[PDB]
């Protein structure tokens, strides 16, 4: 019964909505390509690009680092800037649909996958963000978990409390309980191919940060 009351009470925190066509997709796939090259032919600042096995990260307009829960913001302006096509194709569209509102997004993260990635159980960090935390997915179909104790007592939990597709071209908005009240991850079974996703946010006026 605990377990089948926490995932309504996710579920009342989730809103996802099909915005982007396959076109669409593909132009977005080709500008985060363009990215990663960039990336490789060293344009980025440090603080820019985290990358690590299974997963690169690219942090545009505000980024953090990541004891426990002490992650702070860089100084402004440390991170390279949201690209033209980040607000054009993609801020925009979301703005349009009323999703967020005009001006609400300032840091937006890309997460590119490779085949067996994942995310090992986290909260979106709470004295940095905002809510809603909006999530775009590219390049592959996925599926995002909630409740995820499961990564750690496997004899004990083999499964999340909810697990929710994430399609190519959807849009998932986290809010309430399923941003502050629980964790979630991405197991690397659902993650058999190249995966990207981008993360639309705005940071707290009163977020920690380094100076």
């Amino acid at each position: 019964l605990q377990k089948e009351e926490e995932a309504r009470k996710v579920k009342s925190g989730i809103r996802q909505m099909r915005l982007f066509s396959q076109d669409e997709c593909a132009k977005i796939e080709a500008r985060i390509d363009e990215v990663v090259s960039r990336a490789e032919k060293g344009l980025y600042n440090e603080h820019t690009v985290d990358r690590a096995p299974l997963r690169n990260k690219y942090f545009f307009g505000e980024g953090y680092t990541y004891g426990p829960g002490q992650e702070r913001l860089y100084p402004p302006g440390d991170v390279d800037e949201i690209p033209e096509w980040v607000h054009q194709l993609v801020i925009q569209k979301l703005v349009e649909h009323r999703v967020i509102p005009e001006g609400f997004v300032n840091s937006a993260v890309i997460n590119d996958y490779q085949p067996g990635g994942c995310i090992v159980s986290h909260v979106d960090p709470i004295h940095i963000f905002e809510r809603p935390i909006v999530s775009v997915s590219f390049f592959s179909d996925s599926a995002l978990c909630f409740g995820c104790k499961f990564q750690f007592k496997p004899i004990r939990v083999s499964e999340p409390v909810l697990s929710l597709p994430v399609r190519r071209g959807s849009v998932t908005v986290l809010s309430g309980y399923a941003a502050d009240e629980i964790t979630h991850c991405i197991r690397p079974q659902d993650i058999k191919e190249r995966r990207a996703v981008i993360i639309l946010r705005k940071t707290r006026l009163d977020a920690p940060r380094l100076e």
